[PDB]
């Protein structure tokens, strides 16, 4: 099994086309409706599912049998993106075909800038054969723009960008690292395009960059991929009623 | 649950003891019985611990079982394992260690000696040892200095650049951001500077323990190095010889 090591999923995401990618909150969305999206995911040619949250509880119950229902809805890789909590490390269930493990690189503690991976190793395999367990991809996390939310949970600062020196630092880590993709994230504000390509240049070829935070519009989509985004996430933006539209309009 | 990778007993000893020297035995090249001769002295000095560490290895767990078992009841002192992870392995362990130095080695080019050795190991955990009789995890940040082909096509490393401070001081920013417990500066065939080893101190945080090591046979090399910064000054072959009653009496006064 790759568990660390490059495997499947993220060979399809350096392989597929850049793109939008829904994210379907799973504390949020019910399942019957998240099962309802994944079924159009497929026909506009996402590469993925995400199901990401910033909060959970009893993960593992509602989870399997909710990845075990998104996957009966979509043939597409179903990737799980939760933060870590000290005493447990990420959260996993049987099912997901690969955890997004995000290392906070601008967090003031450690833990979440790098020793929750440590937590979840020596944890793996645990509950699930590791035979059966989703691979791990080793993701750079970054924030930007004032987010109190995030930085009163997980210690992180906004990245700053009034000079390229700390964020050239994160890219010689990530290259150096071998880190396998980069997630450009802003809770409150949106992640500047500028910044995107910055990382597209600085980073390796096969090192993936996803972008999300307030995107609800094609047209954003669009800007971001091209400025160099890989895939451009969008959760908020589908969690209304009239989601079909919303979705039809930012894939369009 | 053993503490593992959060800081432990060893790590305690490390920061607070008094800074010195600290022999290191390869247990591959010298024989258990003069290994267990050396414990009792480096016990007399007060060293802070006794390390275990060499570049080379085979048969590591047969081995090293009876190996630090014999060390362990020679001496009180802390015995510390320090040496390189094999990628489908991970970094070697035997029951009965204190702790394990986990070496990242930042300036290597192969990202498996960088840091995903770690994830190995952890990976790995416990394995074939009981979790409660693990060993503590020293997190380090390793380094090394001069030409060195020798780790360079073991391990991917490429001598620190002392030409400026640009290299250094990305270092020093991980070594702050990640938490590393330690930091360990080594050269195989020439010497540490000085200035380096004050420049890292000056720049850690002040429970981060500084190692410097490679090619100290002279006690005033130890005091250069202590009183530039280091928190402990390794040495390994200045022993491995007849002579090294002589010559740690030397080194150590
Ligand atoms: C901070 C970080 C990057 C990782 C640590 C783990 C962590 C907190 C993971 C949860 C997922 C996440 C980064 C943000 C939540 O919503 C956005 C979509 O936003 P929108 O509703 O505005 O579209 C998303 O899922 O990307
Ligand atoms: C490269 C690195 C720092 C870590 C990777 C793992 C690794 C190669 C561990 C083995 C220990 C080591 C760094 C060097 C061997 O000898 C010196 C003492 O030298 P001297 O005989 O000149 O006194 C020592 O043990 O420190
Ligand atoms: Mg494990």
């Amino acid at each position: 099994p790759p568990l660390w090591r490059p495997g499947r999923v993220l060979a399809r995401l350096r392989e597929h086309q850049p793109g939008p990618v829904h994210i379907i909150d799973p504390f949020k969305v019910p399942v019957t409706e998240a099962v309802e999206k994944a079924a159009e995911l497929t026909r506009l040619g996402f590469a993925a599912v995400l199901l990401a949250s910033t909060d959970y509880e009893s993960f593992e119950s509602h989870m399997e049998p909710y990845v075990a229902a998104v996957k009966a809805a979509t043939p597409l890789p179903v990737v799980l993106h939760f933060p870590p909590r000290p005493g447990a490390g990420f959260p996993v269930v049987r099912g997901a075909d690969a955890l997004l493990l995000p290392a906070l690189l601008g967090s003031g503690d450690d833990y979440f800038v790098w020793k929750s991976f440590l937590e979840t190793l020596a944890a793996f395999p645990g509950r699930i054969p590791r035979e059966e367990w989703p691979e791990l991809l080793l993701t750079v996390a970054l924030t930007f723009g004032e987010d109190p939310r995030t930085g009163d949970l997980l210690g992180t600062v906004p990245v700053s960008t009034a000079s390229t020196e700390e964020i050239d630092r994160y890219l010689h880590v990530a290259r150096a690292f071998g880190f396998h993709m980069v997630y450009l994230y802003s809770r409150n504000e949106h992640v500047p395009p500028e910044v995107v390509r910055h990382f597209r240049k600085g980073l390796g070829p096969d090192q993936v960059l996803f972008v999300s935070g307030n995107v609800r519009s094609g047209r954003q989509v669009t800007e971001y991929l091209d400025s160099g985004a890989d895939y451009v996430g969008f959760a908020g933006a589908l969690e209304q009623p009239d989601w079909r539209s919303a979705l039809a309009e930012i894939a369009g």
